């Protein structure tokens, strides 16, 4: 079972209206009390906007919901109401539908954001281990929530770099675990996608999401960006096995009795693992420190019931020096 015993059976332990999003009534208000401002993104299944709230004047976004399953609409807005208050989570403002089309729309907090290839290039060891350490609340506090976010990646982590703001964005793939469910495999971008997803395990869990923000510190102490750079789900896997080891993905799949594609057969090749050692260099070297190693190499494995925990990665010591500012 999951590593996180203490989260694994939450759901079960909750009333179903909890996590039966199938079930679940939103109130829609109505999107004529918000008045739109600039294009900010768009994405196959929404686009986002700057907004201004028109009773209040507060800047806001406003995502307005391409057409899908009503249920899709459903689990991300229950989704977001049980996350209400969460450390570091995007707080949700409002749901409302357009007054003649009747589309729906989450209205969300605007964040003055950095895009993080700017922002990635100029953070110090310290600035990487407080991002980190705020970014890890946030999945603890989901994950202890019941839910799995499952597209953890740089775009979907807004940092305002003045005022020191951090949130989780887009709960559009997040789901609620439940033990031995069979989850779909087709979640996260394919630089950060874990292991599992990319030999077709289904029966995966938080841990996902600790593969997924090991990518982001590799990329952030040794400055590649992304760390795991494939051409199309086949090569992704063996950009992994090129850094972990084929004979140590053997053992993982061994143990949990997958079958793997036939077509990595042709790919995969021989490849020892190799030390974290190898990707220091002058350009990132004050950035790289023991304890950044140490923890690197506890989320960024195959077994994901050996991955730290979220709460396990915030007690490493390469967070002590965040946690003494925090209480100074
Ligand atoms: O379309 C067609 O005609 C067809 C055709 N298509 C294609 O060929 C292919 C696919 C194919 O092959 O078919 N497609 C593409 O190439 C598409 C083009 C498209 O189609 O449009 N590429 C894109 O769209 C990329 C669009 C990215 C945004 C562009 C940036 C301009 C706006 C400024 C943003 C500035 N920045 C940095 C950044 O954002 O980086 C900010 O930070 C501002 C502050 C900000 O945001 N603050 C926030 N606070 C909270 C937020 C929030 C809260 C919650 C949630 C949530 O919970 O969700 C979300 C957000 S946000 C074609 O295009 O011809
Ligand atoms: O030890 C024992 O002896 C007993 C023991 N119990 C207990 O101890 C306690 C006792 C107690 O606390 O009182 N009870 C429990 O713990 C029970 C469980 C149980 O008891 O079982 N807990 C619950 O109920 C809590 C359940 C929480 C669920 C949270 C919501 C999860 C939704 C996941 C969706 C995933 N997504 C979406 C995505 O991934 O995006 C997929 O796509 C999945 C793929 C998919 O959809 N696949 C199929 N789709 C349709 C199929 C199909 C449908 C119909 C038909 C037909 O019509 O023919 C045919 C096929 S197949 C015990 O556990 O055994
Ligand atoms: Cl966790």
């Amino acid at each position: 079972g999951s590593r996180a015993r203490v989260y694994a059976e939450v759901n079960s332990l909750r009333s179903r209206e909890y996590w039966d999003y199938e079930a679940h009534v939103p109130s829609w208000g109505n999107q004529d009390d918000y008045q739109l401002v600039r294009k900010l993104g768009r994405g196959k299944y929404s686009e986002v906007f700057e907004a201004i709230n028109i009773t209040n004047n507060e800047r806001v976004v406003v995502k307005i919901l391409k057409p899908v399953k009503k249920k899709k609409i459903k689990r991300e807005v229950k989704i977001l109401e049980n996350l209400r208050g969460g450390t570091n989570i995007i707080k949700l403002i409002d749901t409302v539908k357009d007054p003649v089309s009747k589309t729906p729309a989450l209205v969300f907090e605007y964040i003055n954001n950095t895009d993080f290839k700017q922002l990635y290039q100029i953070l110090t060891d310290f600035d990487i281990r407080f991002y980190m350490y705020e970014l890890l609340k946030a999945l603890d506090y989901c994950h202890s929530k019941g839910i799995m976010h499952r597209d953890v990646k740089p775009h979907n982590v807004m940092i305002d770099h003045q005022q020191k703001k951090l949130r989780l964005i887009d709960w559009g793939l997040a789901e609620f675990y439940h033990p031995a469910q069979e989850y779909n495999v087709r979640v996260a971008s394919r630089y950060f996608k874990g292991p599992e997803l990319l030999v077709d395990y289904q029966m995966y869990d938080y841990s996902l999401d600790m593969w997924s923000l090991g990518c982001m510190l590799a990329s952030m102490i040794f400055r590649r960006e992304p760390f795991f750079h494939g051409q199309d789900n086949y090569d992704q896997l063996v950009r992994i096995a090129k850094v972990l080891g084929t004979e140590e993905l053997y053992g993982y799949l061994k143990k949990y009795h997958i079958d793997l594609d036939p077509h990595f057969n042709d790919i995969l090749g021989q490849h020892s693992r190799k030390r974290w050692e190898n990707f220091i260099h002058s350009e990132n070297r004050h950035l790289v420190s023991p304890e950044a190693l140490d923890l690197l190499d506890k989320l960024l494995r195959y077994d994901h019931q050996q991955r730290l925990t979220a709460k396990e990665a915030m007690e490493h010591p390469y967070f002590y020096p965040v946690v003494k500012e925090q209480s100074q």
